[PDB]
């Protein structure tokens, strides 16, 4: 059901996550941790104090697609393992240090095509696709859109909703 999934995004916070790479993703989604650059790492500190669950929904640049949707489990952290992030140009090992941990809410992608009638407020009301990576996207917008996802039956909200 969606029962679950809502009461989680009930009063939550959303960031667009862009990601410039795929392996990037698959990382995050094996290892249950993301990393960004300080100016983000500031505002997501920030917010997972402010709210009750903090969303990063993830897109690959240049896929057309969301490749799914996860919750701050954790402010960010250094020296607890060094991921092997796929650097791109200019992005270096000493900006992607603080480490959040995540847990997965979905796995599963959506294609723009399927978002075209979202659109967010705290970006001048552009399609919820477009956005600089950290972008926020306001709560009934970032709601609905996570609500577009399929389904992900392998997970289980259950340990999810205990950690708030």
């Amino acid at each position: 059901g969606t029962s679950k999934l809502k009461y989680v995004l009930q009063d939550a916070r959303f960031f667009l996550i862009k990601s410039n790479n795929h392996e990037n993703v698959s990382l995050a989604k094996a290892k249950g941790v993301w990393s960004t650059l300080p100016v983000n790492e500031k505002k997501l500190n920030l917010a997972f104090r402010s709210a009750r669950s903090v969303i990063l929904i993830f897109s690959v640049r240049e896929s057309g697609k969301f490749q799914g949707f996860a919750r701050l489990s954790s402010e960010s952290h250094h020296g607890g393992s060094p991921i092997h992030w796929v650097l791109p140009a200019g992005m270096s090992a000493k900006m992607l240090g603080g480490v959040f941990k995540i847990d997965w809410i979905c796995r599963r992608e959506l294609p723009f095509t399927k978002s075209a009638h979202l659109t967010n407020p705290w970006n001048e009301h552009k399609p919820v696709k477009i956005g600089r990576d950290g972008q926020e996207i306001e709560l009934e917008c970032g709601t609905q859109l996570c609500l577009l996802f399929p389904p992900d039956e392998s997970i289980d909200l259950y340990q999810v909703i205990h950690k708030m």
